[PDB]
């Protein structure tokens, strides 16, 4: 079936769209060539509707068939509750879209009665009504990016009171089910310092070892209604409350399997069939049905002793060589079963016989070295489109700070702590803002955190030798170099210079300033002041940080205050 049937109404804007990075002197501070920044907008949708409207053929095998049987036992053992009402309230973003029946994102988090009411009548809904098709509005994303143009991203979500209902179905199961069907391979119950971990004691694990990322070509638009149908059927399999199986199996009819488009004008824009990217589900089950293909692939294969780490549709594998021709001759045969499953490849998957060479979740490990000059693994990526959101963040106010949630997930990194740490310390110092709380994502999730509390995060998710490495790949130097004169970002002499000035001002602050002067910006001094474990940071509560992924899943992960 196509994944898309369209009308021909237009996907619309709700609001004006800046598509060009503003000429401002903060953002210029940090990249200059502001003409190779862009934002996507709705005028690129035609282009993105193209891309992702096809038809879809999938044929099952015996392989397929083992493999969900498997994980459809270990789903077995999971029992999940129904959250009450005020617990899905607490966890709505405070900017979540508001619903078109006369209430918004701050009257849920209130539990104001209209909000409430109309919650309560939507889960009645659900567990009375098992198949009238779900509205859905679509929109094209706004997201940043370095040129060589991408078209939009669409989004594709129903009404927020539907949004409250999923969570009390369904957020105990996609944030318990993933690690109890997938174990070690589920991505996203590790902190990138545990990703590492997993990613080179597999490595060293193999006698001869093999890697390979798998690139899907438009993954949502490749999930089928039975991809959607399996996925309700391994949430079946948990201990459920009555009216959560009822709420799951209407879901799954009403929403998951597909519904009507409805644009911002209100105007009826098509039809889709495949996974929508805004619900609840899109990580949980792109992570299973990825995870799924992916398994039986391998057996179709007969690659040997495969070692999967799968986030939502980013998938790599680490495996047994059987020799170079052999493995070129069964990722051939992987690829091809991929594609009778429905998950055709964007680009041939490669072997890869250095662990340094393989980029998955868009991150590769590189080395670097602590005080004491041990080898310290940790993830990087190419910083050009941290730095071009950095930028367009700096001229304007967004409601996601991508650049905090890099220097919490890359905090290790030369790039970070050079460049986003020096630019926005600089800046916030400047602004006396440097405690005021920004919202960030980590695993999809929403997070509201203060700049000052930095170190013992990093402390926690990275350890101490996040303030201590030196000496990086000379690799990871050159990208990060080339990066810059790309564009036209100050070289790194000039952020050690501004680094140095910041590191001042902010231990003449004393009190949690210094500690960032201190920990974050040791590696710009040569006198380097001793670091200790900060006391902050074993009372951190992390609950919820590395358990799942909820991209698109509009949670916030951070505590509602009493009333
Ligand atoms: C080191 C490291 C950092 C991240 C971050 C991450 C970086 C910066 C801020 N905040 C973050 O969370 C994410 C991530 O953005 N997750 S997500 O669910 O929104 C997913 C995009 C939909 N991921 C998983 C991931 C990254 C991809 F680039 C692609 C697919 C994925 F699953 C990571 C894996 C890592 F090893």
């Amino acid at each position: 079936s196509m994944s898309y049937t369209w009308t021909g109404a237009l996907i619309t804007p709700c609001a004006a769209e800046e598509s060009k990075l503003p000429i401002n002197p903060l953002s210029n501070s940090l990249l200059r060539h502001h003409n190779m920044v862009y934002a996507t907008t709705s005028r690129s949708a035609s282009l993105r509707q193209k891309k992702v409207t096809f038809d879809r053929l999938q044929v099952l095998d015996d392989h397929y068939r083992d493999v969900l049987k498997e994980m459809k036992a270990k789903a077995s053992t999971v029992k999940a509750k129904l959250l009450s009402i005020e617990e899905a309230c607490k966890l709505t973003p405070p900017h979540s879209a508001k619903s078109k029946f006369g209430y918004g994102a701050k009257d849920v988090r209130n539990l104001s009665s209209r909000a409430v009411n109309h919650i309560r009548s939507v889960w009645e809904d659900l567990l009375e009504d098992t198949e009238t098709p779900i509205d859905t509005t679509i929109m094209a994303k706004s997201e940043v990016f370095c040129v060589q143009r991408k078209p939009a991203r669409l989004i594709v979500f129903p009404d927020l009171g539907v949004r409250v209902c999923e969570k009390m179905a369904l957020y105990d199961v996609v944030s318990t089910l993933p690690q109890a069907v997938m174990g070690s391979s589920y991505g996203f119950q590790y902190s990138p310092k545990q990703r590492v971990e997993f990613l080179v004691n597999t490595w060293k694990s193999k006698k001869c070892p093999m890697g390979f990322s798998y690139d899907t070509r438009c993954f949502d638009s490749t999930v089928t209604e039975s991809d959607i149908r399996v996925e309700e059927s391994i949430y079946q399999c948990c201990d459920l409350a009555p009216e959560a199986r009822q709420a799951i199996r209407s879901l799954t009819e009403r929403l998951y399997i597909g519904g009507p488009l409805t644009n911002s004008k209100g105007q009826n824009c098509g039809y889709r069939r495949c996974r929508a990217s805004g619900v609840l589900t899109t990580s949980c089950g792109n992570t299973l049905t990825c995870y799924l293909k992916a398994t039986a692939a391998c057996r179709a294969a007969k690659l040997q002793d495969c070692t999967m780490l799968v986030n939502g549709d980013d998938l790599v594998v680490i495996c047994e060589s059987a020799g170079t021709q052999e493995d070129a001759a069964a990722l051939r045969a992987f690829t091809e079963a991929m594609t009778r499953y429905s998950a055709p490849p964007g680009d041939p998957p490669q072997p890869e016989y250095d662990l340094e060479l393989i980029t998955s979740c868009s991150s590769n490990v590189s080395v670097a070295h602590d005080a004491s000059g041990k080898r310290v693994y940790y993830l990087t990526r190419d910083p050009t489109t941290p730095l071009a959101r950095a930028a367009w963040e700096t001229a304007r106010h967004t409601p996601i700070n991508s650049w905090l949630g890099n220097i919490i997930m890359y905090a290790p990194t030369l790039w970070a702590r050079m460049i986003l740490m020096t630019h926005f310390f600089s800046i916030l110092l400047a602004q006396e803002q440097l405690g005021k709380a920004l919202d960030c994502q980590i695993y999809g999730a929403c997070y509201s955190i203060e700049p000052l509390d930095l170190p013992q995060i990093i402390e926690r998710l990275h350890g101490l030798s996040a303030f201590t490495l030196h000496s990086y790949s000379p690799g990871e130097i050159n990208r990060v170099a080339s990066c810059l004169r790309k564009l036209g970002v100050p070289p790194l002499r000039t952020w050690r210079h501004r680094a140095r000035s910041v590191r001042a001002k902010l231990l003449s602050q004393g009190g949690r300033a210094a500690i960032c002067g201190r920990y974050l910006f040791n590696w710009a001094v040569r006198t380097k002041l001793k670091l200790t474990p900060i006391p902050a940071a074993s009372q951190l509560d992390l609950s919820g940080w590395f358990v799942a992924g909820y991209s698109g899943g509009d949670i916030y992960h951070s505590l509602s205050r009493a009333r």
